[PDB]
């Protein structure tokens, strides 16, 4: 339950990318963890995501608009925000990754995530995975 990595993502816009990204990590030897179910059920406490805070990295995939639904999430509902937040809380290695996305303005973020917009992002390519993966793992702890 402490694997190397940890994979945020959007689900209607990332799941894609994010499910390259994991495939690509398991081919060096890492091991990731990812959120499939991504229930709507909720969580009334401000508890840190169990699986975040195991992972010894955390990998941000920004696809566009991967951060709309954190926008006026003050409650903490959404489920990147919350993960985001866990994160930035175990101050964690965290690793954007930018495909086609605009760094917002922080103030439209809550205020417990815009830390994450000081953050080095990398650029996904799809020509050049292979490189892009291999900047990506010497990123990573
Ligand atoms: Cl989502």
């Amino acid at each position: 339950d402490t694997p190397d990595v940890f994979i945020s993502y959007r689900r209607n816009s990332g799941s894609q990318l994010a499910s390259l990204l994991k495939v690509h990590l398991q081919l060096h030897g890492f091991s990731v963890f990812i959120d499939v179910e991504k229930l709507e059920a909720p969580k009334f406490e401000d508890k840190l995501i169990q699986s975040v805070m195991g992972a010894r990295n955390f990998v941000l995939v920004l696809s566009p608009g991967a951060l709309d639904k954190c926008m006026q999430d003050h409650d903490c509902k959404d489920w990147v925000h919350k993960e985001i937040v866990t994160a930035l809380s175990c101050g964690k290695n965290i690793v954007p990754i930018i495909d086609g996305f605009e760094w917002p303005e922080p103030q439209v973020l809550p205020e417990d995530m815009q830390a994450v917009l000081t953050f080095n992002g990398i650029k996904w390519s799809h020509e050049y995975q292979e490189a892009t993966i291999e900047k990506i793992i010497r990123f990573l702890q």
